[PDB]
């Protein structure tokens, strides 16, 4: 009920990202020149699928390991029952990772940050599902064509978690309110930055779900972590 407490929420959510920026954007941009040479690439291609999926599920579990803190520094988040605190992240934290990967994306050369270097999707010929791989590349490519800002990722990823239509919740009405205040806080900073035009350039609500869902099956056929 105050412009201060609304901006305070905006300023808060952006602070949670700055620490849970798993990667340093400065390093990401400064290392965008250091690229897996075709010799160094060819090493990854030999590995059987059972290797990369582990390496992938390792970094992903490590990447999620920074989403878990981020979720907990949000206003009123611990004021939920553990039921309505586990139901959220299991469905939500996965989609947050796919977002933060846009930071690690260089749409100039269509490359992504993998184990200290940048590499294309031929770095993943071993897995055997390039269509899913490419769809992730073009998805992150659909957020480089928006030139996202740090506080735009922090404010959108935060509204990926805070969904009240997640089944299994119990304190539902208690989640809607916290989602209301994040919708308005999101639109507000968009207005006061003249970036509200992207509200339609967004990938839909259903694209994010059908992406990692279509993948996490395959990650679970192998590692299941
Ligand atoms: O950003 S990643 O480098 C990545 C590379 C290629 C395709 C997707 C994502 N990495 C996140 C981290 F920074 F931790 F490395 C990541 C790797 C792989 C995944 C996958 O879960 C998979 F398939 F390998 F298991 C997938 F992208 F497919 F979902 C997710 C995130």
């Amino acid at each position: 009920a105050s412009l201060t407490e609304i901006e305070h929420l905006v300023q808060s959510v952006c602070k949670s990202y700055r620490e849970t920026c798993q990667l340093r954007l400065e390093d990401l941009l400064r290392q965008r020149s250091n690229i897996f040479s075709r010799e160094e690439v060819t090493g990854y291609q030999r590995k059987s699928m059972w290797e990369m999926w582990e390496r992938c599920a390792h970094h992903l579990t490590e990447a999620i390991q920074y989403v878990v803190e981020f979720a907990k520094r949000l206003s009123g988040f611990m004021e939920l029952c553990q039921n309505d605190q586990i139901v959220l992240l299991k469905a939500g934290a996965m989609e947050v990772v796919l977002v933060r990967m846009c930071r690690a994306y260089n749409a100039d050369n269509r490359t992504v940050f993998f184990e200290g270097k940048y590499g294309g999707m031929e770095l993943f010929r071993a897995l055997g599902c390039s269509e899913l791989i490419s769809s992730i590349f073009d998805f992150s490519h659909s957020l480089s064509a928006l030139h996202f800002s740090e506080d735009e990722i922090a404010l959108y990823t935060a509204l990926v978690l805070i969904n009240a239509h997640r089944p299994g919740l119990q304190e539902k009405r208690k989640v809607e309110q916290l989602q209301y205040n994040l919708e308005l806080a999101f639109h507000h900073h968009l207005c006061k930055t003249h970036r509200q035009s992207i509200l339609a350039k967004l990938p839909p609500k259903g694209k994010l779900r059908s992406l990692c869902s279509q993948h996490v099956e395959r990650l679970q056929i192998f590692q299941h972590l």
